[PDB]
């Protein structure tokens, strides 16, 4: 089914992978939506593994054609009125956070929205208030953003929280799909300049975190969620409303998953992060097949996140990879646990 889609996006080498002289190990033919990776030993050209999926993006792709191919048809159904979501999942350092998040290019040369190294969120806020602006439709956006560590809930959007208390979770009685997090602070953008210190002040708030908690930012979930209330008038009499949303999130590192066959599988994916993990993998596979039983409520991520999941809906994976021999492991993993999650089977070569 086209509504899940799962695509992989694999980074350039690095300065770290460069001056190890790591050996580049992986092929992404975007023609053919394929991604290969030298399995076997320095000298096995012969040994290579080939997954396929809806969408490849090699080590050149820059930040805009990951929006416009993954982001954009989605936000076209957040603005109709659906509630859509997309991931980053993979190993630590392969650029969930830059897909995300993005980066500043360097001296002024950039305001914000214009910078190339944007990642998905400011893209998406940008293209909120200029795209509803031109169809001249009422609205306004509100965000959040929770982070996932431990189990606990935390409200990174909080000025007064300060810092570490936990929020608590509810299913809504009034939605048989939803939750209600008690006070989460959903903020109000009335302008679109506004977000830019929002979320710095997310980051800060984000930085401590880090100082008390062990390996935090690589281990935490961070759900980022924008809520649009819009209303039209049509050109004969109607005011029209609807209500999109869109959760964007950053996942935990995937390090600790192993592939299957793996001597220490078991012992490696100990921990409530690593089982969330694949709780996610097994609801999105129930979705992708259909199958009745999809456990949402064996994760908090997936509890969250099930009302959107749930419905009529896009759901998009970006999975991040390193090019690096260093990575090898992680990337395979990363692939099986991305092929798993929809089985899209090799085109004949
Ligand atoms: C053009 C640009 C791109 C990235 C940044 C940046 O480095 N940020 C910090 C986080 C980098 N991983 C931005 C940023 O911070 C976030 C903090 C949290 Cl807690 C969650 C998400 C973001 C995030 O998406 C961004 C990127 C951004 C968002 C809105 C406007 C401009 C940039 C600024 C708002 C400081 C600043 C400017
Ligand atoms: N597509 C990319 N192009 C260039 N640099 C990248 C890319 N993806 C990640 N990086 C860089 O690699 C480092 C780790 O990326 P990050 O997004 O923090 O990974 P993760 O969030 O998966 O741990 C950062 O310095 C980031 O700037
Ligand atoms: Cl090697
Ligand atoms: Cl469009
Ligand atoms: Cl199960
Ligand atoms: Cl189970
Ligand atoms: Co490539």
């Amino acid at each position: 089914g086209k509504n899940i889609q799962v695509v992989v996006r694999c980074r350039p080498f690095n300065l770290a992978e460069r001056k190890a002289s790591a050996h580049s190990i992986v092929e992404c033919d975007p023609v053919r939506k394929e991604v290969s990776v030298r399995t076997g030993g320095l000298a096995d050209k012969s040994s290579r593994k080939t997954y396929t999926f809806d969408m490849v993006f090699g080590a050149s792709t820059k930040q805009i054609d990951v929006y416009r191919s993954v982001v954009c048809p989605i936000l076209d159904e957040v603005i109709m009125g659906y509630n859509c979501t997309i991931f980053a999942y993979g190993q630590t350092g392969t650029g969930k956070t830059f897909t995300m998040e993005g980066e500043r290019s360097p001296n002024e040369e950039y305001t914000w929205e214009e910078d190339p190294l944007d990642g998905i969120i400011p893209r998406t806020l940008h293209q909120i208030f200029e795209k509803l602006t031109d169809n001249g439709t009422e609205f306004s956006v509100k965000v959040s953003l929770l982070e996932i560590y431990n189990e606990e809930l935390f409200d990174l959007l909080n000025p007064s929280s300060d810092v570490s208390e936990r929020l608590q979770m509810f299913d809504d009685p009034r939605n048989k799909r939803g939750v209600i997090i008690k006070g989460l602070e959903e903020i109000t953008v009335h302008n679109k300049d506004e977000v830019y210190q929002i979320l710095e002040k997310g980051a800060a708030k984000r930085t401590t975190a880090a100082t008390l908690m062990n390996a935090y930012s690589s281990r935490s979930h961070s759900v980022f969620s924008v809520t649009i209330h819009m209303k039209e008038t049509t050109i004969d009499g109607e005011e029209l409303v609807k209500i999109g949303k869109l959760n964007l999130v950053d996942l935990a590192g995937s390090e600790n998953i192993g592939r299957s066959g793996a001597v220490d599988k078991r012992a490696r994916e100990a921990g409530n992060i690593n089982q969330s993990l694949l709780t996610l993998g097994r609801v999105i596979t129930a979705l992708v097949e259909r199958t009745p039983h999809v456990p949402y409520r064996e994760s908090k991520l997936t509890r969250i996140l099930q009302d959107s999941l749930g419905g009529r809906t896009r759901t998009s994976i970006i999975a991040t990879i390193s090019p690096a021999s260093l990575n090898l492991e992680e990337t395979l993993s990363t692939l099986e646990y991305a092929h798993r999650a929809k089985n899209i089977l090799n085109k004949p070569e």
